DNA sequence: TGGAACCCAATGTTCT
DNA sequence: AAGAACATTGGGTTCC
Protein backbone atom coordinates (compact mmCIF):
# COMPACT_ATOMS: atom_id res chain seq x y z
CA UNK A 1 0.00 0.00 0.00
CA UNK A 2 1.51 3.60 0.85
CA UNK A 3 -0.27 4.96 4.14
CA UNK A 4 0.92 4.26 7.15
CA UNK A 5 -0.78 1.43 9.63
CA UNK A 6 -0.89 3.34 12.89
CA UNK A 7 -1.49 7.04 12.21
CA UNK A 8 -3.02 7.02 8.12
CA UNK A 9 -0.83 9.80 6.75
CA UNK A 10 1.84 9.16 4.00
CA UNK A 11 4.21 5.77 4.67
CA UNK A 12 7.55 6.07 4.24
CA UNK A 13 8.38 2.74 4.10
CA UNK A 14 8.83 -0.28 6.38
CA UNK A 15 9.95 -0.30 10.14
CA UNK A 16 10.38 -2.28 13.05
CA UNK A 17 8.07 -4.71 10.98
CA UNK A 18 5.23 -2.09 9.57
CA UNK A 19 4.38 -0.01 6.85
CA UNK A 20 4.80 2.93 8.81
CA UNK A 21 5.35 6.89 8.65
CA UNK A 22 8.32 8.37 9.52
CA UNK A 23 6.78 10.15 12.36
CA UNK A 24 5.44 6.62 13.79
CA UNK A 25 8.80 5.16 13.51
CA UNK A 26 10.75 7.57 15.99
CA UNK A 27 7.55 7.21 18.28
CA UNK A 28 7.40 3.86 18.35
CA UNK A 29 11.31 3.93 19.00
CA UNK A 30 11.17 6.32 22.07
CA UNK A 31 8.15 4.51 23.51
CA UNK A 32 9.63 1.10 23.12
CA UNK A 33 13.34 2.37 24.63
CA UNK A 34 11.81 4.45 27.31
CA UNK A 35 8.40 4.40 29.17
CA UNK A 36 5.42 4.51 28.24
CA UNK A 37 3.41 5.81 30.98
CA UNK A 38 1.05 7.11 29.12
CA UNK A 39 -2.63 8.07 30.32
CA UNK A 40 -5.68 8.34 27.94
CA UNK A 41 -7.77 10.79 28.44
CA UNK A 42 -10.64 8.77 26.34
CA UNK A 43 -12.12 5.53 26.86
CA UNK A 44 -8.56 4.29 25.12
CA UNK A 45 -9.77 4.16 21.78
CA UNK A 46 -8.90 7.54 20.54
CA UNK A 47 -8.71 8.49 16.56
CA UNK A 48 -4.81 8.58 15.92
CA UNK A 49 -4.99 10.79 12.26
CA UNK A 50 -2.10 12.68 10.46
CA UNK A 51 -3.14 15.42 13.41
CA UNK A 52 -4.65 13.90 16.50
CA UNK A 53 -1.76 11.38 16.57
CA UNK A 54 -0.45 13.84 18.38
CA UNK A 55 -3.34 14.08 21.58
CA UNK A 56 -2.87 10.40 22.65
CA UNK A 57 0.82 9.05 23.04
CA UNK A 58 -0.65 6.17 24.51
CA UNK A 59 -3.76 4.98 22.10
CA UNK A 60 -0.80 5.86 19.60
CA UNK A 61 1.35 3.00 21.21
CA UNK A 62 -1.29 1.10 21.32
CA UNK A 63 -1.80 1.28 17.79
CA UNK A 64 1.47 0.43 17.07
CA UNK A 65 1.52 -2.67 18.96
CA UNK A 66 -1.36 -3.67 17.33
CA UNK A 67 -0.19 -3.25 13.81
CA UNK A 68 3.08 -5.19 14.94
CA UNK A 69 5.85 -3.47 15.72
CA UNK A 70 8.79 -4.70 17.44
CA UNK A 71 12.57 -3.71 17.39
CA UNK A 72 14.07 -6.69 16.80
CA UNK A 73 11.91 -6.83 13.67
CA UNK A 74 15.70 -6.63 11.42
CA UNK A 75 17.17 -9.14 13.30
CA UNK A 76 13.42 -11.56 12.81
CA UNK A 77 12.93 -11.12 9.20
CA UNK A 78 16.11 -13.54 9.05
CA UNK A 79 15.32 -17.03 10.02
CA UNK B 1 -8.76 23.57 43.14
CA UNK B 2 -8.61 24.67 39.42
CA UNK B 3 -12.09 24.86 37.77
CA UNK B 4 -10.61 23.62 34.28
CA UNK B 5 -7.78 21.04 35.30
CA UNK B 6 -8.84 20.65 39.26
CA UNK B 7 -5.20 21.07 39.91
CA UNK B 8 -4.49 23.57 42.17
CA UNK B 9 -4.77 27.68 41.57
CA UNK B 10 -2.78 30.34 41.47
CA UNK B 11 -5.86 32.57 41.90
CA UNK B 12 -8.91 33.92 39.63
CA UNK B 13 -7.96 34.53 35.77
CA UNK B 14 -10.37 36.06 32.81
CA UNK B 15 -13.22 35.43 35.10
CA UNK B 16 -12.39 32.10 36.48
CA UNK B 17 -10.57 30.14 39.23
CA UNK B 18 -7.75 28.44 37.25
CA UNK B 19 -4.24 27.55 38.07
CA UNK B 20 -1.56 28.96 36.21
CA UNK B 21 -1.28 26.37 33.25
CA UNK B 22 -4.71 26.79 32.31
CA UNK B 23 -3.92 30.43 32.65
CA UNK B 24 -1.70 31.09 29.94
CA UNK B 25 -3.14 27.76 27.84
CA UNK B 26 -6.76 30.04 27.42
CA UNK B 27 -4.87 33.02 26.57
CA UNK B 28 -3.27 30.84 23.74
CA UNK B 29 -5.91 29.32 22.96
CA UNK B 30 -8.16 32.29 22.30
CA UNK B 31 -5.73 34.79 20.71
CA UNK B 32 -3.71 32.25 18.18
CA UNK B 33 -7.26 31.53 16.88
CA UNK B 34 -5.93 27.29 15.85
CA UNK B 35 -8.86 25.03 15.40
CA UNK B 36 -8.74 21.99 17.97
CA UNK B 37 -10.05 19.04 16.90
CA UNK B 38 -10.86 16.03 19.81
CA UNK B 39 -9.84 12.55 18.66
CA UNK B 40 -12.23 10.38 21.60
CA UNK B 41 -16.13 11.98 22.06
CA UNK B 42 -16.16 15.74 23.11
CA UNK B 43 -16.01 14.69 26.59
CA UNK B 44 -12.12 14.17 27.61
CA UNK B 45 -11.08 13.90 31.00
CA UNK B 46 -9.15 17.14 31.78
CA UNK B 47 -6.78 16.63 34.88
CA UNK B 48 -3.51 17.67 36.04
CA UNK B 49 -1.78 15.04 34.02
CA UNK B 50 -4.22 14.30 31.25
CA UNK B 51 -4.76 18.11 30.44
CA UNK B 52 -2.20 18.30 27.63
CA UNK B 53 -4.08 15.52 25.35
CA UNK B 54 -7.22 17.52 24.27
CA UNK B 55 -6.54 20.93 23.92
CA UNK B 56 -10.05 21.69 21.99
CA UNK B 57 -11.57 19.58 25.27
CA UNK B 58 -9.48 21.67 27.56
CA UNK B 59 -10.68 24.20 25.39
CA UNK B 60 -14.37 23.53 25.67
CA UNK B 61 -14.69 23.52 29.54
CA UNK B 62 -12.41 26.87 29.85
CA UNK B 63 -15.19 28.63 28.28
CA UNK B 64 -17.94 26.61 30.21
CA UNK B 65 -16.33 27.43 32.90
CA UNK B 66 -16.79 31.08 32.30
CA UNK B 67 -13.44 32.26 31.17
CA UNK B 68 -13.54 34.89 28.54
CA UNK B 69 -10.35 37.63 28.21
CA UNK B 70 -12.84 41.28 28.51
CA UNK B 71 -13.48 40.26 32.48
CA UNK B 72 -13.19 43.89 33.25
C1' DT C 1 -4.01 39.84 38.37
C1' DG C 2 -2.15 39.90 33.30
C1' DG C 3 1.49 39.19 30.50
C1' DA C 4 6.57 38.49 28.90
C1' DA C 5 10.22 35.66 28.82
C1' DC C 6 12.06 31.52 30.12
C1' DC C 7 12.85 26.55 29.97
C1' DC C 8 11.76 21.85 29.02
C1' DA C 9 9.26 17.78 27.23
C1' DA C 10 7.68 15.90 23.27
C1' DT C 11 7.24 15.67 17.88
C1' DG C 12 8.68 15.15 13.07
C1' DT C 13 12.31 16.03 9.53
C1' DT C 14 17.12 16.07 7.94
C1' DC C 15 21.09 13.82 7.23
C1' DT C 16 24.38 17.76 2.40
C1' DA D 1 15.90 -0.21 6.39
C1' DA D 2 17.83 2.36 11.81
C1' DG D 3 18.94 5.97 14.46
C1' DA D 4 21.57 10.63 15.89
C1' DA D 5 20.57 14.97 16.16
C1' DC D 6 18.51 18.91 14.21
C1' DA D 7 14.58 22.15 14.16
C1' DT D 8 10.24 23.53 15.98
C1' DT D 9 5.82 23.28 18.69
C1' DG D 10 3.35 23.50 22.41
C1' DG D 11 3.36 23.87 26.85
C1' DG D 12 4.01 25.28 32.49
C1' DT D 13 6.65 27.99 35.81
C1' DT D 14 9.32 32.30 37.10
C1' DC D 15 9.41 36.70 36.97
C1' DC D 16 8.22 41.53 36.46
ZN1 LIG E 1 2.13 7.25 11.03
ZN1 LIG F 1 -6.52 7.67 23.96
ZN1 LIG G 1 -6.13 23.96 35.46
ZN1 LIG H 1 -11.31 15.55 23.80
Amino acid sequence: SHMCLVCSDEASGCHYGVLTCGSCKVFFKRAVEGQHNYLCAGRNDCIIDKIRRKNCPACRYRKCLQAGMNLEARKTKKK
